């Protein structure tokens, strides 16, 4: 999680898309969706990012509709944005035990139990928190079984990005679970 305000420069694809849906939260604008292999993904926009400006206009108090409107009108050639990185999220680094567990239980992405004397317990993992990312890979909308698989196929060191469940549930309001499963970018980021 980068701790300040960064600039990104986007270019609409051939179809006039940038691969983004935005959501009004708390009189700010936040990324709700980033499409796989989109301009948004390529420049490193992530679920939960806060859009502070689009082409030098403040996003404060915009509706989701106005934000999507503003992206439609923009000259495709070059869109600038100012971004706060995942400001509602935090990162937690854990170490797997000899049996391959970081030490928590979760249901529909939300951590529900912390196991006594686990890495999760020592690193202060919290319940009623939704898993957004595992080792920088977005897992939002993936089945519980696949999130377990991605945890099992990570090394002994597991970084998990988490969001308070209330906040997460407010952000994904009005996005179909199939769009999340199907289109939400879940690739290991390119270099
Ligand atoms: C007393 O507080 C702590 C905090 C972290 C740990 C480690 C972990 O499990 O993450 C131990 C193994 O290596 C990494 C760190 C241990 C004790």
């Amino acid at each position: 999680i980068k701790q300040g305000i960064r600039e990104v420069i986007l270019c609409k694809d051939q179809d006039g898309k940038i691969g983004l849906r935005l959501k009004s939260i708390d009189n700010g604008i936040f990324v709700q969706l980033v499409q796989a292999n989109s301009p948004a993904s390529l420049v490193g926009l992530r679920f939960g990012d806060q859009v502070l400006q689009i082409n030098g206009e403040n996003c404060a108090g915009w509706s989701s509709d106005k934000a999507h409107k503003v992206l439609k009108q923009a000259f495709g050639e070059k869109i600038t944005m100012t971004i706060r990185d995942r400001p509602f999220e935090r990162t937690i680094t854990m170490h797997k035990d000899s049996t391959g567990h970081v030490g928590f239980i979760f249901k529909n992405g939300k951590i529900t139990s912390i196991v006594k004397d686990s890495s999760a317990a020592r690193n202060g993992l919290l319940t009623e928190h939704n898993i957004c990312e595992i080792n920088g890979q977005n897992v939002i909308g993936l089945k519980d079984s696949q999130i377990a698989d991605i945890l099992s196929t990570s090394g002994t060191v597991v970084t998990i990005t988490i969001m308070p469940a209330f906040i997460f549930e407010h952000i994904i309001k009005r996005m179909a679970p199939s769009i999340m499963k199907s289109l939400m970018d879940h690739t290991i980021p390119e270099v």
